[PDB]
């Protein structure tokens, strides 16, 4: 059976582009490696508490910091050593949340893009109808565990921050404070599996499949005949034709989706040869002389983070997150469970910030702060009353200029071969100054106390020790970048690969920049944007 359309791996990026090509009337055919994640999905990965909702721990936003305490993981890439989600929805079903429509900057020729990338505003309007923003998510309209964002916004304010609805000017985020914004609906994670999946999922033209691993495209030199997948019963051996104008997307996020181009002879030859050392994946191979060199999984960026770590005596810790699968508070899970309000309607984040800074290098960088009850990691010599616990995470995103590298090992696992973080000295530089603003006014507030690094360890002590691994911010982007040329980027402007007839990405390697927020909003954008392109481009299906 062939298609018009294969697309490869259902996160954000597969899905919208998979809604859109299949509203246009194509024949699609959606591919995804892992199994459900929510109810609506086919998810049965139930809190005890939660059991006649049917409502999954992907569902419940309160449960979100339950992702990363469980015995037994399930959503995790396998074969990827850093956060990968590997279920329907990608790490749209297990992430934070944290939705920031893009803003200007975030798609300027500046930082990358072409400039018929520019005008992103159709695209990130056309987002907003299908997954609006709140940062009130609870179904009542109430605001619920918000103590530390009642305590960093007193410190903001003496810093000259002032409050906003985030979402409402997107434009405006120098010395900005606001309560976190997610894509949420009727106090549920949504994100594109409960929007763009459910429209196309209604069409007779468009076909799902989970539990099917693609392991290569299968091609003749410049023409992607289909793909290769792991389940014979769709097609011989599991090869999935396209039809004869037809194309393949590969939205399989950036280790995903890299380490099927170099299965395919498409990157640096040094990853490609890593696939040949394996004799399995040598024969899918194409011919050395056929092979693409393009700079896949190199230009990688993430976001440099740094946690710092306070109590306050009006802090609500809420039991560190640890009780909320197994023995919640009694009258916090009655509410969800009766209307979906409450804390569980929101997941962890409280109030976020943001604020530029010069570069020395002349590129303005953004810092950004993500506020929670609660820290994963303490290192104090001084005693503390757990329960008053919040952290600041303190990143740096718009301007920053470290890259670092993402490819496979021997073993064929995805792997940061080169870390992102604190490259360049200057991102470095402007860190210590962005962590040094925060706490200032920290004697200020009375009773709050920094007890990590606890006042034993300077800041810069701190960010020297602290181990860069730690530092993933999950926001991996630029691994296939967007550009001009096959010398410094892996796709053109109307996202296809160098080299290839009919081969495109739709996923975070594709995006030049992080942008300046939590990047998922602006994937989002960028997907409705590639597809796009992509219906627009002449001699398609
Ligand atoms: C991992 C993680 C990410 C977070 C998180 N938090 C936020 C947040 O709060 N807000 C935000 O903006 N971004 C957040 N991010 C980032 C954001 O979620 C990612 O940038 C975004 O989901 C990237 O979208 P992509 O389309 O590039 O790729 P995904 O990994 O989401 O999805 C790829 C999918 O394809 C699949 N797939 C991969 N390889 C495949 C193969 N060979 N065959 C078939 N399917 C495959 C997957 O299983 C998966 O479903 C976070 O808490 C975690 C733990
Ligand atoms: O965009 C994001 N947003 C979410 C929400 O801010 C972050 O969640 C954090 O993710 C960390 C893991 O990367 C966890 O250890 C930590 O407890 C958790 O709060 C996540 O790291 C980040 O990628
Ligand atoms: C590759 O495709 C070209 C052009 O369609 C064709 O001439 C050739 O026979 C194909 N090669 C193989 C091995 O099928
Ligand atoms: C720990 O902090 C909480 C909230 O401030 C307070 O209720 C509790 O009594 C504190 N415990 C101690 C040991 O004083
Ligand atoms: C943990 O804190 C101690 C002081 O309490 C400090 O000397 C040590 O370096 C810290 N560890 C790291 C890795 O930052």
């Amino acid at each position: 059976t062939p298609y018009d359309y294969i697309i490869v791996g259902a996160g954000p990026g597969g899905i919208i582009a998979a809604d859109r090509l299949s509203e246009a009337g194509k024949k699609v055919l959606l591919l995804e490696r892992g199994g459900p994640s929510t109810k609506q999905t086919g998810g049965t990965y139930v809190a005890p508490w939660a059991t006649s909702s049917g409502l999954t721990k992907f569902d419940i936003p309160g449960l979100f910091e339950s992702l990363f305490t469980d015995s037994n993981p399930f959503w995790w890439c396998k074969d990827i050593t850093v956060f990968a989600g590997c279920l329907v929805g990608g790490g749209t079903s297990v992430n934070g949340a944290l939705y920031w429509y893009p803003n200007d900057g975030d798609f300027s020729s500046s930082v990358g893009w072409p400039s018929s990338w520019t005008n992103h505003a159709p695209y990130t309007s056309k987002l907003s109808s299908r997954l609006p923003s709140t940062d009130h998510p609870s179904t009542d309209g109430q605001r619920y565990l918000e103590q530390s964002f009642n305590v960093v916004s007193q410190l903001l304010k003496g810093q000259g921050y002032n409050q906003a609805t985030i979402n409402d000017n997107p434009n405006y985020k120098d010395h900005v404070f606001g309560y976190s914004a997610f894509d949420f609906l009727n106090g549920k994670r949504a994100g594109p599996v409960a929007t763009y999946l459910q429209t196309a999922l209604a069409r007779p033209n468009f076909t799902f499949k989970t539990n099917v691993m693609v392991s290569n495209v299968v091609r003749n030199g410049s023409q992607i005949l289909g793909v290769q997948t792991n389940d014979p019963t769709l097609g011989p051996n599991g090869f999935i034709p396209v039809t004869p104008k037809g194309r393949v997307i590969l939205s399989a996020g950036a280790f995903g989706t890299s380490r099927i181009l170099f299965q395919s002879g498409i990157g640096p030859t040094d990853m490609i040869q890593t696939v040949q050392s394996n004799p399995t994946a040598a024969a899918a191979l194409p011919p050395q002389n056929q092979w693409i060199n393009l700079p896949v999984g190199m230009n990688a960026q993430d976001n440099p983070s740094i946690n710092l770590v306070f109590t306050h005596p009006s802090i609500d810790a809420y039991e560190n997150w640890a009780d909320v699968w197994s023995n919640p508070r009694p009258a916090d899970a009655a509410q969800y469970l009766a209307n979906q309000s409450g804390v569980f309607a929101g997941a962890s984040p409280k109030l976020n910030f943001w604020r530029a800074y010069s570069g020395s290098d002349g590129f303005t960088r953004y810092a950004q702060g993500t506020v929670r009850p609660g820290a994963a990691s303490v290192n104090s010599s001084l005693p503390y009353n757990a329960s008053q616990i919040f952290t600041i995470t303190v990143y740096l995103s718009t301007g920053i200029q470290s890259r670092g590298r993402i490819g496979i090992d021997a073993a064929l696992r995805g792997t940061v071969l080169t870390p992102p973080w604190l490259v360049n000295p200057v991102d470095k530089t402007v860190l210590l100054q962005a962590l040094h603003d925060v706490v200032s006014n920290i004697g200020s507030i009375p009773g709050l106390t920094m007890i990590t690094p606890d006042v034993t360890q300077t800041l810069e002590e701190y960010v020297d020790a602290y181990d860069p691994a730690t530092m993933n911010s999950n926001h991996w982007v630029s691994s296939t970048t967007i550009g001009s040329s096959p010398q410094s980027a892996v796709v053109d402007s109307n996202v296809k690969v160098f080299g290839t007839n009919n081969l495109f990405i739709v996923d975070a390697g594709i995006i030049p920049h992080l942008p300046t927020g939590n990047p998922q909003g602006t994937l989002m954008s960028a997907a409705e944007q590639a597809a796009a392109k992509i219906l627009a481009l002449a001699g398609g299906p």
